[PDB]
DNA sequence: GACCCTCCCCTTAGGGGAGGGTC
DNA sequence: GACCCTCCCCTTAGGGGAGGGTC
């Protein structure tokens, strides 16, 4: 009342740090009603304690401080309209959530799966849901000549859209009985999508599609040259041998199995192709 | 394949920043495969260029670095797990947002029914909704040499469980025949609460209760310290000549009408107290 | 030219000290 | 002792330069 209350007072009363307090008087937004010149410690009124309520309001809600300060000088309608952006900032933050949360939920749920393959090595046959992607003309592309680098425009509009990269990289090709991996080309290099988000101005050169909800017969390895064409083979002869028909190209992911640099790389490869 | 790509080539690819590449060198999260010793020009082989994909992810649901490290060293199943974790934080997040969300829509109604008061200084009589508080026993203080500071206490306890503090400040007493502004006592001082969330370790000298929804006569002015009692006459007036009977206290209520500190301070004050 | 280098300053909002003089 | 002072260093993740030597 007719007296200051010194720093420690003030932040005990307000439950606010005294190196808070020294801060918002070097920023200008509190300052002791009171400086002693000769001890420079600060010394603060009881009605000045009101303007914290503010500033410790828009602190919670972490508006920073500059803006608290052309905060102060609002009207109180004026706060109000105020209030009513941040609002606006919050339903914004909520949505980017409720979507990053999806997105996870799924990424998760795909891993999952691939923790679940029955079978390394050997050639499974089953139903599976559909799997949206974006995929584009693989231009004279091989196994063994496509790199990481081929996959830039793609990964550029799925994140771009996504938020999200770190995914598994794909290719199709004809179903053929290959006798040499010398003779394979991609007709498409492809990678999933995990949003519903419309990617924003994407050229005619992508198209997006996906993989068919329907019944595959697959095969998936950890990564080896040796293993790779021997492994289509594998597959190849299944089919061969049960006489099915199919009606899809080959589908293949590769998906890595960690992103240690530290590490040898490793892969889980997955072919798989649809059939009737 | 059998070259490096320089900084800019892995930018443009990986829609990167260079300087954040440099980064990320600097603290052995991603290094370029090779340094020229001559010109320390970083270059990187493109199958390298994986590890980006989980770095690029974690930076968009916002992992700190240092923690995007100790992810890179998980297994397929510990990743699992470690996203699991990130859907909990999440959660949390969504959960502190909704709750945010709705306490600002709520201090948005209350100052909207500040901005409306049909007539200052004249005593109109209405219908209100619930108002929850919570008081506690003023002891020996009338308006007199009430201070900010007696609202220490609940302050706290309200602001640790709504995060919002910037409020209205409550008092109420005996409606008498007052003759002086010398004869009131508060039976309470009080404030308003926002949330539901429950005050944690509330002792027992606080008491959770509210402002009936009931039927009101009020008046309601800019303060100054001639119109305060004056303003108290008029409604004991209004009262008398009515003939009302009244079945409570009087409630009264200080908000200020803005933070600045720049301005002469300035509040609005309500008091209204029910009737049958 | 275009591209890359290191090195320096700047960005929130204070928390943690050290070392001094206080109520 | 308890309390307060200034002053200094440290915390993310880089962006923006300046000024040098490059492909
Ligand atoms: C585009 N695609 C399907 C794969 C890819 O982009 C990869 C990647 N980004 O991780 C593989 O590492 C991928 O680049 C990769 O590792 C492949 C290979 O190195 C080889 C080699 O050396 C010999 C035979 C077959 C393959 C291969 C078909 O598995 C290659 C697949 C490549
Ligand atoms: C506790 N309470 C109801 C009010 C309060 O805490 C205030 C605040 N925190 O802003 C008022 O400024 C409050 O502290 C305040 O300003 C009051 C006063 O200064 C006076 C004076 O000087 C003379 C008569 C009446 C009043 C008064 C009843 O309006 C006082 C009300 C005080």
């Amino acid at each position: 009342k007719e007296s200051y209350y010194s720093i420690g007072e003030v932040s005990k009363l307000a439950n606010v740090s005294i190196k808070a307090l020294r801060y918002y008087d070097k920023i200008d937004l509190f300052k002791p009603a009171y400086v002693d010149p000769d001890t420079s410690y600060r010394y603060y009124t009881d009605s000045q304690l009101i303007h914290l309520d503010l500033i410790k309001s828009l602190k919670y809600i972490g508006t920073p401080l500059e803006e608290m300060k052309k905060a102060q000088d609002l009207e109180m309608e004026e706060l109000f309209a105020f209030y009513t952006e941040q609002e606006r900032q919050i339903r914004e933050k909520l949505d980017f959530l409720s979507a990053l949360e999806q997105t996870i939920s799924l990424v998760k749920k795909r891993m999952k799966r691939q923790m679940e393959y029955p079978a390394l090595g050997e050639v499974f046959v089953l139903d599976e849901e559909e799997i949206r992607i974006i995929q584009t003309e693989a231009e004279g592309l091989g196994p063994e000549n496509v790199l990481n680098a081929s996959y830039s425009k793609l990964k550029k509009f799925i994140e771009s859209a996504d938020g999200f990269t770190n995914n598994s990289y794909g290719a199709t090709f004809s179903f053929q009985p290959y006798t040499s991996i010398d003779e394979m080309t991609y007709r498409h290099i492809f990678t999933p999508v995990l949003t519903n988000k419309q990617i924003s101005s994407i050229t005619p050169d992508m198209e997006i599609t996906t993989i068919p909800k329907g019944r595959y017969a697959c095969i998936a390895y950890n990564f080896s040259p040796e293993h790779y064409f021997l492994n289509l083979q594998k597959l190849i002869k299944y089919i061969a041998d049960r006489q099915l028909t199919v009606v899809s190209d080959v589908y293949e992911l590769i998906i890595p199995i960690h992103y240690s640099p530290k590490k040898q790389e490793e892969y889980r490869v997955e072919m798989k192709i649809r059939i009737l």
